[PDB]
């Protein structure tokens, strides 16, 4: 009789990251319990630049402090942008889904260095340090955050427990809906810091199950320039299915 290799979700999600030849962690939180999966669990308590995941908090601060509103159309004023898809007028929510950093640079500048630093420290996001450059502090340092801190943050958003008004949290949640099917909803925000070394990739968000239960996640992995951006979505969705969260 031969032996059988028996592999549960822990081994499988470790091997999903090995197959991409990169280092990654998936942090899960539900019912105030956090579990770690992937091939690089020490990443879960390591600080990384948040990159575009910071747009969730930029939006909360800008809406709370009435620097913008959910219907405002941010105009494309004519500079060549990183992607043609960004060369259009769009709302905060559209810019969230596209990760359109020039819209959120305009918003960060309206908020201003002083209010932004005070608000980031009030929330206590990551190392709460934004330095002197108001338009890139989430992209190239000095702001850094761990994957565990991101899962705690996004779980609070999902539960309307951040220290912001309930309407502002509801409105930002609505900007983050990625998919709905069969009574499940997936909400989340991607990020990819391409301008530092090592590059960092994120996908932070939560699943709302058909009975209303919230399962939050933070995927964090080392990226390289030849990977498709969808590698993050692929690894997340395969892992969530292995975990029977979807
Ligand atoms: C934020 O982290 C950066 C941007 N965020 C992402 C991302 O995480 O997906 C990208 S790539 C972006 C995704 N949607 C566009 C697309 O796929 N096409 C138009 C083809 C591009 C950026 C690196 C950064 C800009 O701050």
């Amino acid at each position: 009789t031969p032996s059988q290799i028996v592999q549960g979700h822990n081994q499988v999600i470790h091997q999903y990251f090995d197959e991409k030849n990169t280092s990654g962690v998936l942090v899960i939180q539900t019912d105030k319990k956090i579990n770690l999966y992937g091939n690089a669990l020490s990443r879960a308590n390591t600080e990384y630049v948040p990159a575009s995941t910071f747009k969730m908090l930029n939006a909360l601060i800008g809406l709370e402090n009435q620097k913008t509103d959910i219907n405002e159309i941010f105009k494309w004023k004519g500079e060549k942008r990183s992607f043609t898809a960004w060369e259009k007028d769009m709302t905060l929510g559209e810019a969230m889904k596209l990760s359109a950093v020039p819209v959120y640079q305009e918003l960060a500048r309206r908020i201003g260095l002083d209010l932004m630093q005070k608000e980031v420290k009030r929330i206590g996001f990551g190392n709460a340090e934004i330095g002197q450059q108001v338009d890139n502090f989430w992209l190239v340092g000095p702001l850094k955050v761990t994957p565990i801190q991101e899962v705690e943050f996004v779980s609070q958003l999902a539960h309307t427990q951040l220290p912001f008004s309930e309407k502002v949290q509801a409105n930002v949640k609505n900007m983050l809906l990625l998919e709905e099917s069969n009574g499940y909803k997936i909400f989340g925000k991607t990020g990819w810091a391409m301008d530092i070394k090592p590059q960092v990739g994120w996908l932070t968000g939560w699943v709302e199950q058909p009975d209303g239960k919230i399962v939050a996640f933070a995927l964090n992995m080392e990226m390289r320039s030849e990977m498709p951006a969808s590698i993050r979505n692929e690894l997340l969705m395969k892992s969530l299915k292995q975990l029977n969260i979807i």
